[PDB]
């Protein structure tokens, strides 16, 4: 119940941090993993919304209270945490990096923070569970019930008192720019990605593709949060693994309280069928995964090693399911 705030020892601590040095270049790199630097996380944003969009994009004290605020509303959960928050955060930071003059100051900003807050207060739990058991969430969030859930999240973190990182945009500015944050944050539903990635790949063969379209923007950062919320699976193979553990983690729980329910889950979020996680794997790469990123490269070329990468990663399962795994470690 009610927002979770930071300490002022928390975010003044933030306010102080100094990345190393060596993690600079890094940073810029596709494939980097946040997984080996815990404490440096909530600086590693500071620090690539700073290049992103300047040192004096956002008030210092406001943007430290948003960052540590934003941290204490994600729950202890396997996946759908603070870790995948930053995670996700940064994938898209290098995409920016990587097209930068293609996006406003506006679009940069919305979306390091829509990133950044994209899954706030997830429970661990899916839409399907949500809408199957109708839990309340479902009853005032029809569809993309928990992405509804997470803008809403956002909203209550930007309302508290000195939270407000937005407060010095023009009044049209900052419609414009919780608005960005609301389309990209609902965008990260897969559901609406499959609709969103086949238009897409329509308008980029036919040629209609717009970037000066309002539209075809807003769809083209839609294809983006899903390639930075599914960049799990453009890491290096063994980061890529050790992931996937967490992520079933959450599905087996789901899974174990639909049997309490009654209801036998799917294959997926069943604890008694990790035999079958192989082909589930290639089955979302093959259907999500590869799609995603493939589209993605071809509107804009300088994501090609996020692509390069998730090819990788299918082999890698392929592999698994030829009996051709060497030893992994959890
Ligand atoms: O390495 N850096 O700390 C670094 C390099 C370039 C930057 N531009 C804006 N902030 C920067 C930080
Ligand atoms: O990294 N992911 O976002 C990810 C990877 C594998 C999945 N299987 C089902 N959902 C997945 C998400
Ligand atoms: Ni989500
Ligand atoms: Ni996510």
């Amino acid at each position: 119940a009610g927002t979770s705030i930071c300490t002022s020892e928390e975010w003044q601590g933030l306010m102080q941090f100094t990345l190393p040095v060596r993690l600079c270049k890094e940073i810029e790199l596709f494939h980097f993993d946040i997984g080996p630097f815990e404490n440096m996380w909530p600086g590693i944003f500071v620090y690539m919304v700073h290049r992103s969009c300047g040192t004096s994009c956002f008030e210092l004290e406001k943007l430290c209270r948003f960052i540590m605020s934003v941290k204490k509303n994600y729950r202890r959960v396997p996946y759908h945490n603070w870790k995948h928050a930053v995670t996700v955060a940064h994938c898209m930071y290098a995409i920016l990096q990587n097209n930068h003059t293609l996006f406003t100051d506006l679009e940069r900003k919305g979306l390091l923070i829509a990133c950044l807050c994209h899954d706030l207060d997830h429970r661990g739990f899916s839409n399907s569970y949500l809408q199957k058991f109708d839990h309340p969430l479902a009853a005032l969030y029809s569809t993309s019930t928990m992405e509804q859930h997470h803008f809403s999240q956002t909203v209550s973190i930007l309302q508290l008192e000195g939270h407000n990182i937005f407060s010095t945009l023009s009044s049209s500015e900052y419609e414009q720019v919780l608005e960005i944050i609301r389309k990209a944050i609902i965008a990260t539903d897969l559901a609406l990605y499959f609709g969103n990635r086949k238009q897409l790949e329509e308008m980029y063969q036919t040629g209609s593709l717009n970037l000066n379209n309002q539209s075809h923007r807003d769809r083209v950062i839609g294809l983006m949060m899903t390639a930075c919320d599914l960049c799990s699976v453009t890491k290096l193979w063994p980061v890529t693994k050790l992931t996937a553990n967490d992520i079933y983690a959450e599905f087996w729980a789901e899974g174990d309280e639909m049997k309490k329910l009654g209801i036998q889950p799917i294959p997926m979020m069943d604890r008694d069928k990790k035999d079958e996680v192989p082909q589930g794997q290639l089955g979302f790469y093959n259907a999500v995964a590869i799609p995603c990123y493939t589209t993605l490269t071809q509107i804009l070329p300088p994501t090609e090693p996020l692509l390069k990468a998730c090819r990788d990663n299918l082999s890698q399962w392929e592999k698994v399911i030829r009996g051709e795994e060497t030893a992994t470690w959890i």
